[PDB]
């Protein structure tokens, strides 16, 4: 029998994203050269833009090498086949600094990386036992087909790892105003502890879409891959992957993909300035909040400096704090109708 | 002394717009082939896209002809020189049906056209006595400079002929999210009776901009030309002109440059689909209204069909004709702007 190696969920999700073209142009778990150039130069050796290393890691060096075909185990059964193209070890700390901007294990993304081990295997993979998908978890080809069918030419994608608050909804509405349709694409893979569980994200968005948005033009599908919380660099990753799903536009608000306040609020806007056109337009929007003077939800690009004093910040951190405290998040933060859904997963 | 011809206010304004490049590629008052190609095939004979015929009309055929230099007179002096390159007569009715989509004198646009005379002259123009322009009445070149002065590379232009209402501000808001800056370019030329006077809109806007908008990123200048109310075609006109003022984007809402219910609310939207890339991006936005369920001013593209029966349409007509001593609801007009709307 073939040499076998157990693999976690992050791995099973990402080998599938590789095989489905979600991570195109990356086609297989990266070689050391690929990992390093991606991490330090934001390019693949061949020249294409890419910022997030896709790796198959292990805590103990595997008993396999170039040319071997290995069975990948998950959930007890053999799920896929790996065509090892290289076996190497990485200096995770150096890698984390380049990808996350810090090597502190206090960073959730950094911790997840370290936990997987320094031994890596590169190579293409073939899916044997596809993981069961729900109607929401559509493949890039299924999404692009969905767009063609409905005749959507201009499509703005919206990334998210949380339940929606009024600020998130503003981005979605901005998208609705500029495109034939908007793709709300929640991350379905592993997240840090204080993010809302996928089940409440799914119920919250379906309610927001069903009762407050044109159901007609809001495609709600899920992207199954972990959050890296790498801010600016993850933003580029998010945009590129959405491009593979058929999006022509990608929203990037305040502190896109950040953890706490480690990255500068708009570094994810700026990073695109230091990169070549990507084949998908970036729609940047500043901080979104509530303004009594303006008369409701607004942003820094539409609200006068003189209004500051009266602005009310909108963030899920505040929202969860309010809920964990027994208090009810105000109407200017979250919609009252979604509250029961949120209290349920806090 | 050279031949003298009198000209109306409208004429004085466009002759300058022609010289300031505000109507590029339109050089000077077009010929007969030019007037027909534009009005029927939305193109200059050359090939450039253009929809509104720029004409110098007279109720009585001028005694001048090709090759002649004519002196134009506005008040009581020689405002500019005209190099007549052709003289002719036009079938105003057949010209109107093409331009405004009708020839019914009930149309504020066809009317003004008729009262100008079926006789017209063509040819380049040279200004000799530039009419006094306030700080707002900036020329195309003066506006392009104002943009580089602030480094605005992406500019969204907004066309308006009335006072600011919530739906108007909405479109300006949208522009502020898409570009480094937004150009609010009110029409300073002649408008029909019901449209708010330049004076009031000018004072209402800078009050809005000052107390409710990024004072720093909202350019408020006026375009000195008359309103044609040509609906869709005037929309293309507005687009191309604002392009010359340096805007990269142009906003077009519901029933843009329309009158009563003459044109289909979205005709000014579809017309761009039948034209080639203009060199300026058209930002289409549907009906804008108030919605309690959405929680404020939303649009046909952001408010679901199921909220319809709760929407509160926004129109400057109702407002204007409602101070009947009434008071426009907050969800349609900013209260802080009534003292200006009333006066
Ligand atoms: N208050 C806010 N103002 C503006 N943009 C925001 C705000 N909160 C979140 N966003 C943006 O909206 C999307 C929502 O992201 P979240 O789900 O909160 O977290 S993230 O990891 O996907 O960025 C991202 O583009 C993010 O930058
Ligand atoms: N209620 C509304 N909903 C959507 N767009 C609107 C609304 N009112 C005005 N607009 C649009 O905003 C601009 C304001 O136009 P108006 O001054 O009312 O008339 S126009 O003659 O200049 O077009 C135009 O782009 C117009 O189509
Ligand atoms: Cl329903
Ligand atoms: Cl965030
Ligand atoms: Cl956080
Ligand atoms: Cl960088
Ligand atoms: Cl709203
Ligand atoms: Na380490
Ligand atoms: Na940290
Ligand atoms: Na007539
Ligand atoms: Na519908
Ligand atoms: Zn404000
Ligand atoms: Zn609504």
């Amino acid at each position: 029998t073939l040499p076998a190696l157990e693999i976690g969920e992050d791995e099973r999700l990402d080998l599938e994203n590789l095989a489905t073209g979600a991570f195109f142009p990356v086609k297989g778990f990266m070689t050391r050269e690929e990992a390093l150039s991606v991490a330090h130069e934001m390019r693949l050796p061949t020249g294409e833009v890419w910022t997030i290393p896709i790796l198959l890691q292990f805590r103990e060096k595997p008993r396999v090498g170039p040319g071997n075909t290995v069975a990948l185990l998950h959930g007890g059964e053999r799920v896929a086949l790996l065509h090892v193209a290289e076996a190497y070890e990485l200096d995770l700390e150096a890698l984390a600094r380049a990808v996350f901007g810090t090597d502190s294990e206090t960073h959730p993304g950094v911790a997840r990386l370290y936990g997987k081990g320094p031994y890596a295997l590169a190579g293409r993979v073939e899916v044997l036992k596809p993981r069961p998908r729900t109607p929401l978890e559509k493949t890039p080809e299924e999404v692009r087909a969905f767009f063609r069918q409905r005749g959507w030419r201009k499509v703005v994608a919206f990334q998210t790892r949380n339940a929606p608050h009024r600020a998130h909804e503003y981005l979605i509405r901005l998208g609705l105003e500029l495109a034939d349709g908007v793709l709300v694409h929640p991350i379905l893979g592993a997240k840090k502890p204080d993010d809302f569980p996928t089940e409440v994200i799914v119920e919250a968005y379906q309610a927001l879409i069903r009762d407050f948005l044109p159901q007609e033009r809001v495609a709600f599908f899920g992207l199954a891959t972990p959050m890296r919380y790498a801010g600016p660099k993850e933003a580029v990753f998010h945009a590129l992957v959405r491009k593979n799903f058929g999006a022509t536009h990608f929203l990037v608000g305040r502190d896109h993909a950040g953890v706490g306040d480690f990255y500068d609020p708009y570094a994810a806007h700026r990073i695109f300035d230091r990169l070549p056109p990507l084949g998908i337009e970036i729609v940047k929007v500043g901080a979104v909040f509530h303004c009594p003077l303006c008369g409701g939800i607004a942003s820094e690009r539409t609200c006068p400096e003189g209004h500051r004093e009266k602005r009310t910040a909108i963030s899920m951190t505040k929202v969860r704090a309010l809920l964990r405290e027994g208090k009810a998040p105000p109407s200017e933060l979250v919609r009252p109708e979604l509250l029961p859904i949120l209290r349920r997963g806090v």
